[PDB]
């Protein structure tokens, strides 16, 4: 049969509990981003500094930079040769930096800058990169970019903190729509609606079908980028979880 | 029966309920601490690789070390000479790092370490400093302990985001039961019996007599230092918030 009987003021408290998920961990979503940020452009402060290969291997090398990002390679636009934090690493025999969406991106902005999701030349494997550009100290003449690797996998983990009980998910995706972080890496860098059904953000908390079923919908801002955290919820466990 | 059980229960509720806060809060907080702490072995470690002062003043003097730290400063072993990142800072005409807890406390435990509140020797402040020793790579020798300054009025900021809706306040103390951070910085570096009557660190929720007056009390452990995030609230007014 039916669902039944439902409290107008129970899915109201649903309506705003999904409300205050989604703008708390875009708060705490937007300090994580901030904070690899922050440590990205310190690193590239010293690297501009004395940009000499043996320093550079130094001040990416430490735990704190092997920690906070998957890679990190500084490309040289001088002869495409790179400087980076694994030996292991192959992006392949001729592979030039000088092409790559980190390395554009940076000298497109000549500023930091988060790439949109892209795939891993070594890999294939989706990911996004905190990138920034390296200039000359004396002539201010543009000499490279660096790029800083970030998990796609562990964004969504980090998202999903929150506990939900079976009863949804939180993902991250930019403000077109493209999907950022989800829990299924499959639709990492594709449009929300491949599994929202959806294609446009709406902000405030929503109902959506999805094979039938309602799910309430949020999204909130990410200050810092053009981001937006989002979260989906079967309204029916919801609501359950609640009435009782 | 209706008003003697329900109170029990509201009061086991009110206990849990307030053992959460401070769970969550010793969480969050060791989350910080790890996080400045990081930040401070990087810069030892690229200091240690070269610690010509020009490369020691790069290294400490930018926007993330500035942002992190109230002040940095390296103090050598072989004169008591200094590298800081703040040249207006004057600490008096008769001043030495190596007589100073910071220096001692990192020359002594020969590794990173947090120190006990002291009072900062230019303004007479109360803080705490991350403090790390340095030695000479080539022979091992030690040259002189570094100082990552922390803001105890920022931390207090900082444990009381929470919303509590003014029905009291977060606090930070260490294992022998003196306040590292307190609303209120009068109390930074003292007993916490002068705020709370209590001298003695109780986890578990409990009633407290100040002012001849109930508030509810918790504290929950700091992973990482021996710290203990700990709470005070109005058990009147706790009381009637979960009862309603």
């Amino acid at each position: 049969g039916p669902l039944g009987s439902v409290r107008d003021e129970i899915r109201s408290m649903v309506s705003d509990s999904v409300d205050e998920i989604v703008d708390g961990v875009s708060k705490t979503t937007a300090e994580v981003i901030n904070g690899r940020k922050s440590i990205a452009q310190y690193a590239t402060s010293l690297i501009e500094s004395n940009p000499e290969p043996d320093n550079v291997r130094t001040i990416i090398s430490q735990p704190l930079i092997k920690n906070t990002f998957l890679l990190v390679g500084f490309g040289l636009e001088k002869d495409g040769s790179n400087i980076n934090n694994d030996p292991s690493w192959n992006p392949g025999p001729t592979w030039d930096p000088r092409v790559r969406p980190w390395y554009k991106d940076a000298k497109n902005a000549g500023k930091l800058v988060i790439t949109a999701p892209y795939a891993d030349s070594a890999s294939g494997e989706i990911l996004v990169s905190v990138a920034t550009p390296v200039k000359d100290s004396a002539t201010g003449q543009f000499l490279g970019s660096i790029f800083y690797d970030v998990s796609l996998a562990e964004l969504a983990e980090l998202v999903n903190e929150v506990k939900l009980f079976d009863a949804g998910y939180v993902f991250i995706v930019s403000e077109d729509g493209t999907t950022i972080a989800h829990p299924k890496k499959e639709f990492n860098g594709k449009p929300m609606s491949e599994f929202l059904g959806e294609s446009k953000i709406n902000v405030d908390t929503h109902q959506v079908i999805i094979n039938g079923k309602p799910y309430a919908v949020s999204f909130s801002d990410v200050e810092g980028e053009d981001w937006y955290v989002g979260v989906v919820i079967d309204e029916e466990i919801a609501y359950a979880a609640l009435d009782e």
